[PDB]
């Protein structure tokens, strides 16, 4: 599924990312925009033989199985194709879990680079919510 903007701030503000572990809404939505362009389906292969998943772009090498990147960790304790689900639960309750950890959302690379320091509460104007 591609989201729209709003569609997304919406299902991400009705499963508690708003202001979770301190960061406003905008910060999510700039990340998913980011990362994967609002598409659930997404994936991208990493040289060390990683991958990422999902809206999030959520990595095998610690937070999802995915059967093919040895000696890696499933933190999330998930199989990482349920991370390209229509349904953003998994990757949202992943997410919490990976910001958690100590280094905030500067775990997501898109978000350092294009987001941080940015107006992000751009990316939900307009969208009722
Ligand atoms: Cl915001
Ligand atoms: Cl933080
Ligand atoms: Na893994």
């Amino acid at each position: 599924k591609v989201f729209g903007r709003c569609e997304l701030a919406a299902a991400m503000k009705r499963h508690g990312l708003d202001n979770y572990r301190g960061y406003s809404l905008g910060n999510w939505v700039c990340a998913a925009k980011f990362e994967s362009n609002f598409n659930t389906q997404a994936t991208n292969r990493n040289t060390d033989g990683s991958t990422d998943y999902g809206i999030l772009q959520i990595n095998s090498r610690w937070w999802c199985n995915d059967g093919r990147t040895p000696g890696s960790r499933n933190l999330c304790n998930i199989p990482c194709s349920a991370l390209l689900s229509s349904d953003i639960t998994a990757s949202v309750n992943c997410a919490k879990k990976i910001v958690s950890d100590g280094n905030g959302m500067n775990a997501w690379v898109a978000w350092r680079n294009r987001c941080k320091g940015t107006d992000v509460q751009a990316w939900i104007r307009g969208c009722r919510l």
